[PDB]
């Protein structure tokens, strides 16, 4: 019994090795919750305000289940910037020091990068990022590791493929910086070369001794990893290379040819939405685990709200 | 004993066994929201709303209904804007996402054939809150429901159609569900141009219930036991403005009709209403159209009960 | 037990009438003394860790048809920390069935149906009164458009009450936008009840207080006086109670808007001149007519009005729901 180390749930960096792996067993005991037959009252008589600044589906209602599932209860604002007083001019601060007088908890969704990080600053009640408009969404990351944990039963000595917009895409950032935390990590940039990931993350994970190699070859690839986690490339991504588009048509998709040449022991993931780059006819396949990988979203989202409002 | 339904999306669902059955759950519904007692019954059971219209009636008593009973909610509204619907996510994937969060998922598209899709695709039950222009099947049972408790029976009852016929999923699907009952007698009450469909027409003729068509709302209603309004859209005439015109006036329930009704007839609207019916009707204990609406909420309640804790 | 020093001679129920929450004139002193006691209960269910039970069973349906953030949660807070629950709707013009034309006295003989207890924020003034005398269960009066927001009006002065230890023979400045301010104007209404009041109106010549309010403060024996000057002002007041001047109230007279710059701020040097014991309040949002600096003095006192709120709008649901 004692308190949760985290204030707040912020930025990846915040997570060390044996706080996520910590925080997975929570998330074990949080599912075997969900699962019982009798409503949970560990967090009977807190309050979570969410601030929803952008749409969200999985984010916002994972969030409230997570809450509701534990006996808490919930104020909701989404499009804080039509039905908040925040549409009449007012500063996050502002809105951040009113709404922390009805609540216990706030969950955020802003437009702008920074924006959780001067929430938390302000607020003397925990804040959760639930993403940081261009910037970082924790909780996707560490439910995407969760998921690999839960998929695969280990984050050591594993293969993770990591496609499709790796320059600016923040979950493919954030994933690589959580999985370079275990050992024997191998990382595989799978993408066009336009969109290929920054050196910043390359970097990163050498000096953090991560074996990675950039490759636009989807299917050689999807043969030797464990986890294939995909997301969308935007047409605007090409600007005016519709040359380089074309090159890129068909070969970045995940379809039953690639789960064709995929280990039985192999899982895809995609934080969701998704568009055409996952077929319909994959989702039939057991080593389809994008719905399995939301669903551990509300485990990790139990496990997180129960540790900042009631410790270990 | 487990509910024989696994969803509510269709009036076809329903024969007259079930009805009335669900009738009884709804009048034990109303005893339960009448205590003073918060109801357990679905304690522990989480509801998902998705709307992509708007609603105020369906919205809130399914809420409410889920409530009363004890359950939690959570509300997707505008799911065309707030939800990641906003970014071209397929219904299937709305579905298989959000059922990892709930019990049961309670939806009203923006287009026919949604509630099957989602229906089909969730592991758990899904009730169709109107799709789009199809299919609304509680509001078509809260109808039945009002007047069976009106009138005290279905059975032998004459009914007036008001308003657009061609176009009218909720007197069409009112006509589909009466039709179950026997000795039943309904008026079809409109403009010529927008007269009922053969379809209905045949179908009410095969079940052996007796109809007429009529433009003279008069005459009609003091033969009625229920005279159910809707709303004639000027859309409806097209560039028809001469029917438009020489109906203006003509199907509205004013306080002269009421004065032409037998005193244990009531009018129904499933609302909004404008002005096809006056403000003045509101107060003789004929107007059973908020009466109507609070009887949604005892539907919804015993659809709820039924399809996540059975009978 | 009198928050007027004296003890309580009867346990029992009052004798005021509260059946709804709608305007100002509602509330007379034995009111306000029930309210604000209630409210100090509230503080300690909210402060407590045991969840309330006393609403539990209840329903709360919302009407926003106008933005809204301290309002909307506070009201929302209040029902589901006394054990209630509550079915919102915001964007009642877009999300609800009054975006197809639906009357408002058609919305709430159908929201009746669904809830215990209606909160509405209308867009016209003069809906809450339509609202309460339609239904036949309680309503609250979030906001009515450019009408009265009386609960505002409540937690307003309960947050002097509070901060300054006393209500009679206190001083106010309400600054800004007086001919127009709806708060400003519920507020003076509200303190002439209590004995001793003085209350200076600081603004701009083109928007100070309207004869009506003059006219009611002379009439029911309140000192007040009119200012452009917030520096003099300021240092004999207890509360500085600040709200915005829009630039359009100017209208084509940018002279004037020049003349007024800069001159209707609560920042820094305002609280330099201002007592030890002297309050900042504003209802909010603000923008930039009190600096973000003013925050850290704990003389700025409008983040406790508005948490306030929350006590205030936990005690009218309970006399209003399950009574004394």
């Amino acid at each position: 019994p004692h308190m949760f180390e985290l204030s707040d749930v912020i930025e990846g960096k915040q997570f060390d090795r044996e706080m996520l792996s910590a925080i997975f067993d929570v998330a074990r005991e949080m599912e075997k919750i969900e699962k019982s037959s009798s409503q949970s009252e560990i967090l009977k008589g807190y309050l979570m305000a969410t601030l929803f600044y952008e749409p969200s589906t999985r984010t916002r209602l994972s969030f409230e289940s997570a809450m509701k599932r534990l006996g808490g209860e919930v104020l909701t604002t989404e499009n804080a910037r039509e039905f908040s007083s925040a549409a009449k001019g007012e500063t996050l601060e502002d809105t951040i020091r009113t709404v922390e007088g009805y609540s216990d908890i706030i969950v955020m969704r802003h437009f702008e990068s920074g924006a959780a990080r001067k929430a938390a600053a302000t607020a003397n009640i925990p804040v959760i990022n639930a993403g940081d408009g261009p910037g970082e969404h924790p909780t996707q990351a560490l439910l995407d590791v969760y998921t690999i944990q839960s998929e695969i039963g280990k984050l050591d000595g594993i293969s993770v493929a990591l496609v499709g917009d790796l320059a600016n895409g923040r979950t493919v950032r954030s994933l690589a910086y959580l999985l370079a935390k275990f050992k024997d990590v191998k990382i595989y940039f799978v993408s066009p070369e336009i969109v290929k990931m920054k050196d910043d993350i390359k970097d990163y994970l050498t000096s953090s001794g991560v074996e990675w190699e950039e490759s636009s070859d989807l299917m050689e690839v999807a043969s030797k990893c464990d986890v294939v986690y995909q997301t969308r490339i935007q047409r605007e991504r090409f600007g005016e290379r519709l040359d380089l588009y074309e090159a890129a048509r068909g070969k970045f998709i995940v379809d039953k040819d690639l789960l064709g040449v995929m280990q039985k022991k192999a899982i895809i993931m995609h934080p969701l939405p998704r568009l055409d780059e996952i077929t319909a006819d994959v989702d039939a396949d057991p080593r389809a685990a994008y719905f399995r990988q939301a669903k551990n979203g509300l485990f990790i989202r139990m496990a997180l709200l129960k540790l900042l409002l009631v410790g270990w």
